[PDB]
């Protein structure tokens, strides 16, 4: 099974497996098989929510694309396929994380002739357009550097409903945009919609064009719709059945107070195998932070990997027993189900999420409960696509080790993780009278520590394999190895030249690697050692290394529990923040050889239905045979219902 697909610009494309789908029931697969169909009619409303020119954009540069009868190794060519391919990836002309716009790299006279030897009739032309009246339209918007330059903008002194590509407001000034919605809320609602979620709102008076059956994107919707009112007829049980037809009722009248019926639903739907979202979701894609862009996801429980977290739940209280803090500081009596994803669409597509916490509505999740749920397939892929891929060949200090991190890395990587999520920061507890807000700006760079800490000094206890989350007493070498590689070294790779270590969890891994290394140094416990101008970290004594991680982890709680804001700054300014630029450079210059991509994102497997005669399913099928130009294609042919212009 190949987890890579292919390569291009700064993106890497990668597939996932689907494990375990050939366990579940037909009828569980019959309502997976619906709900996917579900999640892929949606991809052409992000494309829009992206900016209103994304849908003619992408299907002119896909008809040119695909009818091409010209020289395919030009450059020319060669540069429009990578641009149609980052649109493909980004939903539009926007990079997908730093939101500016897409430089072609390709001539306008290129795209010209391009379009004019293309069939008119297979180019997005409105009625009565020709092609060159599209392009007049297009080209100032796809090469003019100064037009629709940022996605989403956060710049002060400027106008950023106008200032920001997304289409989400029409017509409307940001003054305009905030006001509507500052009026419409009622601060004594208890139970408040979510103003302004699912609707384009536009001056025509200004109103709102709520995307709905009937509505605004009703030609994309109405197909969801189609597919869930399938899926509502095999339902697992009574409550998921309910989610489901509540959110049909949602998108058939637009209105938020049923969009917080289904959401209350769905936080009580906790027992299904089966899961999924399909909504206008989180609103990051909104400079006003109102509107929410369109994802999906289907999903189904991931036993295996619950069950594992649910061993380390059920013995939150050996380990805080038996930590290594004061026994001041420990909690006489302490108490994330992970999920197999089935297919992405929308805003989780391709680029997508390794947890899903929902809903949004802070009075639901504070009365009714919520889902947080992690992606354990999607992190499964990631791994297993980084093997071989020369970065560890690079860095690690000799074969032994190398060898070891390949056969162990992964799972204690990712039991570290879990004992951090699940336990590391709810252990331990504040002395009477301390401020949780003692350590002020250090404060989340030593709880991020302190959880890093308690999952370190743990993922090396022989309690572990016991518990049969390890399969043996060396395993955790793997994970002690890489944390001090990434946290004294290859962590460098994120940092601008010139620069220091801002980000809260960067700055929490330099500071227990460095800390380590500065406390074992009269022993020789970690060295840096170079060989032909290369720098490797050594590490000579592993259960030494378990010793200084809980020396630690107990001064960091002392901190934290005590509220020692000058402890919490010395150890961030005196370890965690100076980066030497020697060091710096020196990886940078061998992490750029291995010409790995800064982004992933995934491409869907493929389902298949098999019925009988009279129709009736007799399986469902999943495949994996399909690359990402196919997939993005087959995606525009078969999953493609919005007009082009959506105004
Ligand atoms: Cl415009
Ligand atoms: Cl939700
Ligand atoms: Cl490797
Ligand atoms: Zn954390």
């Amino acid at each position: 099974f190949d987890y890579t697909v292919e390569q291009f610009a700064d993106l890497q494309i990668l597939r996932y497996k689907v494990p375990e789908f050939e366990t579940l029931t037909l009828k569980q697969k019959e309502l997976v098989y619906y709900l996917t169909q579900a999640a892929l009619e949606g991809r052409d409303i992000l494309f829009d929510q992206n900016g209103k020119y994304n849908l003619r954009i992408r299907r002119m540069l896909e008809a040119v694309y695909t009818n091409y009868k010209g020289d395919k190794s030009a450059p020319d060519f060669k540069n429009m396929e990578v641009y149609l391919k980052r649109v493909w990836f980004s939903n539009g002309i926007h990079h997908h994380y730093g939101m500016e716009k897409f430089v072609p790299g390709f001539s306008q006279d290129f795209l010209k002739q391009a379009v004019l030897g293309t069939d008119a009739q297979l180019l997005p032309l409105s009625e009565g357009q020709t092609a060159e009246q599209l392009c007049d339209e297009l080209f100032p918007v796809m090469f003019d550097p100064a037009i629709l330059a940022k996605r989403v903008n956060q710049a002060d002194g400027e106008d950023l409903v106008l200032t920001s590509a997304c289409n989400y407001y029409d017509g409307v000034t940001q003054q305009e945009a905030e006001s509507f919605y500052g009026a419409m809320k009622d601060p004594k609602d208890e139970t408040p919609v979510s103003y302004g979620l699912n609707s384009r709102l536009v001056k025509e008076k200004i109103q709102e064009k709520v995307w709905k059956v009937g509505g605004l994107y009703t030609q994309a919707i109405e197909k969801i719709v189609y597919w869930l009112k399938k899926a509502e007829t095999v339902a697992e049980n009574d409550a998921q059945k309910a989610v489901i037809s509540k959110l049909i009722q949602f998108y058939e009248t637009g209105s938020l107070k049923d969009f917080d019926e289904y959401a209350i639903l769905w936080v009580k739907d906790l027992d299904s195998r089966i899961d999924f979202v399909n909504g206008f979701t989180e609103s990051y894609g909104d400079p006003l932070g109102v509107k929410a862009s369109w994802e999906s996801l289907v999903n189904f429980k991931d036993l295996d990997a619950t069950h594992r977290t649910e061993i380390i739940s059920s013995n939150a209280q050996w380990f805080e027993d038996h930590s290594p803090v004061d026994k001041s500081f420990k909690k006489e009596k302490v108490k994330a189900k992970v999920i197999t994803a089935a297919i992405l669409a929308g805003d989780l597509y391709p680029a997508t999420a390794i947890g899903i916490n929902l809903p949004n509505a802070n009075w639901i999740r504070a009365h009714h409960g919520s889902k947080s749920v992690t992606i354990g397939n999607i992190t499964d892929a990631y791994n297993k696509a980084a093997h071989g891929n020369g970065f560890n060949e690079e860095f690690v200090c000799n074969d032994e080790e190398r060898q070891r991190i390949d056969q162990y890395g992964d799972l204690t990587g990712e039991l570290h993780t879990d004992l951090h999520e699940c336990l590391g920061h709810g252990s331990g507890k504040l002395l009477p009278g301390v401020d949780p807000d003692a350590l002020k700006a250090y404060g989340s760079t030593i709880e991020e520590a302190r959880a890093d800490l308690f999952g370190l000094y743990y993922v090396a206890d022989p309690k572990l394999v016991e518990l049969k989350l390890v399969p043996d007493a060396e395993a955790y070498k793997a994970e002690y190895y890489t944390f001090l590689m990434n946290g004294l070294m290859t962590q460098l790779v994120r940092i601008e030249p010139g620069n220091n270590i801002e980000e809260a969890h960067m700055r929490n891994r330099q500071l227990i690697a460095r800390w380590v290394f500065e406390k074992g140094a009269p022993d020789k416990v970690v060295e840096m050692v170079k060989k032909d101008g290369k720098t490797y970290v050594v590490v000579n004594d592993y259960e030494k290394v378990r010793q200084l991680f809980g020396e630690l982890l107990a001064e960091i709680q002392r901190i934290k529990s005590t509220g020692d804001f000058e402890g919490a700054r010395t150890l961030v300014e005196n370890y965690a923040v100076k980066v030497d630029p020697a060091l710096h450079a020196e990886v940078l210059a061998r992490y750029k050889k291995l010409n790995l991509a800064p982004y992933k994102g995934f491409i869907n497997p493929v389902y298949e239905l098999v019925t009988d005669k009279d129709g009736n399913i007799t399986d469902v099928t999943v495949s994996y045979n399909e690359d990402y130009v196919e997939q993005m294609l087959r995606y525009s042919k078969d999953y493609s219902p919005l007009p082009s212009v959506n105004n």
